[PDB]
């Protein structure tokens, strides 16, 4: 395949050199004559293991070369990767300003060339640039239409510095973000070789997938040094805690635990920790992620509560109440702090929940239930059709499979909140997910 | 084997089912007559698959019973867990009155025992408890010394509540707190038939093993939250979004930045935090924990700071400057910002970094290193032996290899401040690590 690349930096020559060798003419472009100059000359501008090498074959082989010349490149190209920098503003905001040239520069380029174009946007960028940013630019420079004009998609990289090469040739994944079908089987195509899935999903999932990718990389950093700051703390050494974390792939290393939802809540997690924010705290521990937490986790329950609340409507039917299905526990239930909000703010409250409606006669905890929250365990209905007939919104608040078939055929007059995962899709009128 | 179980609550009773099950004589005390009445009945007191059926087994053979006599409990049998509850105090902090009490029943009780008897906590308690809470009551309430006379360990739970059965007889592992091997290889000959490694280690470690799981699992809940929250903000499902993540398991699911140590940096996970919490609060999506990484990623830096200047000389040498050995690459460094700070603050520096020295050479980065940087590039110096032997303090920056023969062979008059992970153990009045 004829392809040109824009930007010849830390990820835009190593694509160069990548695709060089799996046989493709590249064209490489960038705005300096010194990358220009190192890239012709077969050297590596980067410290990257065995960059030079497939430098040196793309060279060899006649397939690579660079040049300023942007009209050219298209011209002489099919395919455009834009790879250029979007470093930070000084507010924190991404500065797309190279990227709005770059987007100039093609879309000329293309107003006077017949031949279909295709665009692939592998620089990291925010969620609606494509749409909002790029797509407008091109279309305007060069006149003609995204989609049917010329092809465009995004195509996000998961190489690090250091093992950029590796990482290519053996990535997790393939990310292709679509809008057009074309430009989505070329990209296929490109990737077909390598062994691991490749994933098409639109422009917007694409570019959410990969800034999650990388703050999830930072947010486990910052987990590790916490933790691992309090150990020293404590007189142990970090490292081997964590090496035997890292020995449970069940639950820590697993996706258990990474389904967007609600707040945590039982008698562990919230008491862990406050247990180790707190000792951290008196051993003069830093620890600002950790203790972030719990705000997060009531922030959580509030969401919750301005979904329900904005319905213009005081009957709710509350399913579930346990901290989760399957159990009767109540200890710090968010679905209790939620009904307990609620109740406060005068809301006609219906609750069901099996387990803790067996436990409220049968077991352990009656004098609780009786006793200690009787404003809330006195609104539990055993009937789930008469929660749901009563009530105007149904909160699906815990996974009980006994509310799929709500989900799925719901009455008419109803609004779902759904807390948990069971809906099918996106929000609509008739429901909503608190993260989707 | 003879045991006796401390409280019958959501742990408690599952051990003493699951003990039972297995051809252990078990024997559960717990103050609640309420919950032995039910037990003796062989009846659950809580809703919690399969446990009724394995309780009324017990009772069945013979081989499970419940009492509130203490010292007859112990007295029968060979080992007592202590499975009470650990709720917080208002403060946050760990409430120790159940298990104080129930380690001065088990040391009346023990200071008549002929036998040597063992003791296990496994109730989640804080690192320092068993040294400076439970050893110390029970000694003193029994006459006896721990070790010598009775076996002391711990033995953390990792069960979870709905599914506790289950995650009992398929652990993801076993962890031992071990004070005399005695008590370790008792309860090693316990788990022995799990298919899952059993992990002995001091009794500190596995309780900060144990906080350290269940802080995680908080921290991956808050994490799918607040990414769902931002993604359904954006318009897209979070759970898709989540969903790929979840694909990864080389650099998502993996132990890959989950070693403590430094600051995060680099070109792209700074920039992305920051542009990722920029668009939240544009959104107005509140994100505390995705808003206190930068935060926490400074305090890092800070304390590396804060390790070196503490030796009482400004001979400092950096051994690493780019942000991830392998590389050149030296945008947001977190080497160089230590480095500025230790030049502001009148430290004399040397620097050592191979590809960064290459760099200035070959390459295109010419220019930010000779002319954007020169206050710390001036501070290269090409001789890893000469850093050493002009500088007092050696800071370990980033993974190069050419730095472990400097850890196993360290010259004399040097201290070294470890920053990734170099040393073979923990710190001494020679090394010190930024978490161990
Ligand atoms: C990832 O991928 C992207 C690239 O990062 P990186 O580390 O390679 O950055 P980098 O800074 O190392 O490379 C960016 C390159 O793009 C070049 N460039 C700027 N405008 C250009 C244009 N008009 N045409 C062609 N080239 C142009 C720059 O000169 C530079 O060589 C970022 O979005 C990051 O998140
Ligand atoms: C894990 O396991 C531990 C227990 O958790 P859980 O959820 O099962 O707690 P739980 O509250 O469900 O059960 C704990 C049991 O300990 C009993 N208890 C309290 N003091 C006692 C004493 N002096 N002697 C005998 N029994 C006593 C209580 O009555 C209760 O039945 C916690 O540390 C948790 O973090
Ligand atoms: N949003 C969201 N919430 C989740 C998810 N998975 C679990 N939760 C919630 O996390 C909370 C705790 O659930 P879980 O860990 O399954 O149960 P439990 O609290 O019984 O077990 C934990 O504590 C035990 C203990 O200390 O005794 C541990 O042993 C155990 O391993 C768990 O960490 C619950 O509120 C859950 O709803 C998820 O993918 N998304
Ligand atoms: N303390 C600690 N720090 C770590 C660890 N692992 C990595 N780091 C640091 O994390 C930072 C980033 O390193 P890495 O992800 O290896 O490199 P890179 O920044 O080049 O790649 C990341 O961004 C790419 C990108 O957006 O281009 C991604 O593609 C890539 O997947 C990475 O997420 C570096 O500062 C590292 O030193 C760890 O286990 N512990």
């Amino acid at each position: 395949m004829r392809i040109s690349i824009f930007g010849l930096g830390y990820v835009g020559a190593v694509c160069a050199g990548c695709l060089s060798a799996r046989g493709h003419e590249v064209i490489g472009v960038d705005v300096s004559s010194t990358k220009i100059d190192l890239i012709n000359q077969g050297k590596s501008p980067i410290v990257e293991p065995g960059l030079e090498a497939l430098l040196q074959q793309g060279r060899q082989t006649g397939r690579l070369s660079g040049t300023t010349d942007f009209k050219k490149a298209v011209l002489d190209s099919d395919v455009s990767f834009i790879c250029v920098g979007t470093p930070s503003k000084k507010n924190g905001d991404l500065d797309l300003g190279y990227i709005e040239t770059v987007c100039r520069e093609i879309g000329f380029a293309i107003r006077e060339k017949s031949e279909r174009h295709t665009v692939v946007v592998r620089s990291t960028v925010l969620p609606g640039t494509v749409n909002n940013v790029v797509i407008p630019l091109i279309e305007d420079c060069s006149g003609k239409k995204a989609g049917v004009d010329f092809g465009v998609g995004t195509n996000p990289e998961f190489l690090r510095e250091s093992t950029a090469i590796k990482d290519y040739d053996f990535p997790p994944m393939t990310v292709i973000g679509e809008l057009d079908k074309q430009t989505g089987d070329l990209l296929e195509e490109i990737y077909r070789e390598l062994d691991a899935p490749i994933i098409r999903k639109t422009v917007e999932v694409a570019e959410m997938i990969k800034y999650t990718c990388n703050v999830w990389h930072a947010a486990k950093v910052t987990f590790a040094n916490e933790i691992g700051n309090i150990a020293k703390a404590v007189g142990v050494d970090g490292r081997e805690v964590m090496d035997v974390i890292c020995q449970d792939h069940k639950l820590n290393l697993s996706r258990y635990y990474m389904r967007p939802g609600f707040a945590f809540g039982g008698s562990c997690l919230p008491k862990d920790v406050r247990a180790l924010t707190y000792r951290a705290s008196q051993l003069d521990v830093e620890h600002p992620m950790l203790g972030s937490l719990m705000r997060s986790n009531s922030n959580q329950v509030q969401k919750a509560f301005d979904l329900i609340t904005s319905h213009d409507t005081r009957k709710v039917g509350l399913l579930g109440l346990s901290f989760k299905a399957g159990t009767d526990d109540l200890r710090e239930s968010p679905l209790v702090e939620l009904a307990e909000m609620l109740i406060g703010k005068g809301y006609e409250l219906r609750i069901f929940d099996r387990n803790v409606e067996y436990a409220r006669v049968h077991g352990a905890n009656k004098e609780y239930i009786e006793s200690k929250i009787p404003h809330v365990s006195s609104l539990l209905v055993s009937d789930l059709d008469e929660v749901v007939a009563s009530s105007d919104v149904l909160v699906l608040g815990n996974g009980d499979e006994l509310f799929v078939d709500l989900v799925n055929k719901t009455p008419s007059g109803k609004k779902l909140v759904d807390l948990v995962g069971f809906m099918p899709h996106t929000t609509t009128a008739q429901a909503e997910g608190i993260c989707w």
